[PDB]
Parts: structure tokens; sequence; C-alpha cells
């Protein structure tokens, strides 16, 4: 069972490296790792379990965050009320296309590897199309918008050694870009 002790903190060199592409099929160890990454999110979102193991609630996790420099991510965004939910374990995810229009969460973003909050808007693409493989090597192509698009971009960034605060404007951190879409926290 993965817990906060497995999540490396900001400053660790692995978080700034470029994660390595995965060869398909994945080995048994890599599959178990990806499943455990997803299980971590599940547990983090369970009030009782998260309390018992002092887990910080999260909706996404990238292999580099547990010191594994491989291009694998897990996203677990619960139903927001629209009936839409996102439960994906992706291998070699890549954004193949995206909108020019940007989007951002009004209160900024948080990271499991970053202990203290960092104020500032993180502008990302409002719409993206991702191609990736699933845990069994099959093909997956997602068309995402708004909140989920932001979460997947946050995770993919980890695979390229990019941290959310890298996007924050030094001078005007809370100034939304022209025509950027404000995404309600959901
Ligand atoms: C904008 C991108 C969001 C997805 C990623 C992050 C987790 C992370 O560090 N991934 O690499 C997350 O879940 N962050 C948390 C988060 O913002 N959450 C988790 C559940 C609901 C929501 C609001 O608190 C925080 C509090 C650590
Ligand atoms: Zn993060």
């Amino acid at each position: 069972m993965l817990t906060m002790k497995d999540i490396i903190r900001d400053g660790h060199p692995t978080l700034r490296q470029k994660a390595a592409e995965l060869e398909l099929p994945l080995t048994k160890e890599e599959k178990e790792t990806l499943i455990a990454m997803r299980e971590f999110l599940v547990n983090s979102q369970d009030e009782e379990i998260a309390k018992r193991y002092g887990l910080r609630s999260g909706v996404g996790l990238a292999a580099p965050q547990i010191n594994i420099s491989k291009r694998m991510i897990a996203v677990l965004i619960p139903d927001d009320g629209s009936g839409k939910s996102y439960d994906y374990m992706l291998v070699n995810p890549k954004i193949v296309s995206h909108s020019v229009q940007e989007a951002y969460l009004p209160t900024g973003e948080g990271c499991l590897s970053v202990d203290d909050n960092v104020a500032g808007l993180v502008h990302r693409h409002n719409r993206i199309t991702i191609k990736a493989k699933d845990i069994e090597g099959n093909d997956i192509q997602l068309r995402l918008k708004g909140y989920p698009a932001i979460v997947f971009q946050h995770e993919i960034d980890h695979l390229n050694g990019v941290m959310f605060y890298d996007h924050i404007d030094k001078d005007h951190p809370l100034q939304p870009h022209t025509d950027a879409v404000e995404v309600l926290e959901h």
C-alpha cells in the first residue's frame, strides 16, 4: 500500500527529469505499480482510509512522484454531479492536439509533492486530445475539456519535469489571461 512516505517531495531530482517511455507490454512489476498508483488515489479519496493513513486527497498521480521515472499516470476524478467521472491508468500518454483557448482553476493548483500552497493561476489548454495505451497495451484516445483536461495536463507535465508553479506569473500571479476560461472547482 502506497502512502505519503512514498511520495517524494519538491526538490528531489527525479521530479525534474524526463520520464522514460514504456515498452509494451508492461512487465508484471510495472502493472502492479500502476495499479498501486490508482489504489493510492482511491484510498486518498476515502475519508476513513485517508484519515487512518494520514493521506492527502488527490485526483491524479504520476510515476515520477513515487520516484519511478516512467511515463505512466493514474487519474481518478469522481462524478461531479454531471454523471461524468474519470478513472484512467495511462501508459505513454501524449497530447496530440489542443485548443488555443486556455482554462484555469480560479484558486490555482495544488501538488502532492509540494507541501505548502503556492498562490497563482496556472493557465492550461481548455480542450485537449490525448493518445495513450492502457495497462494491457490497448489504444486509448481521450477528448477532454475543462477540469479533467487540466488534471491530465498537470500529470503529463510531471512526466516532463514540469511543476505547476513553473506556469505562475511572477508579477501578476492572479491575473487571468485574456479570454481564458475560468473552471469551477468540481
Ligand atoms: C489541477 C490539477 C489537479 C490534479 C493533481 C493534484 C495531485 C498531484 O500532485 N498530482 O500530480 C491533486 O489532486 N491535488 C489536490 C486537489 O486539488 N484536490 C484533490 C481532491 C479535490 C481537489 C481539491 O481539494 C490537492 C489538495 C493536493
Ligand atoms: Zn502534482
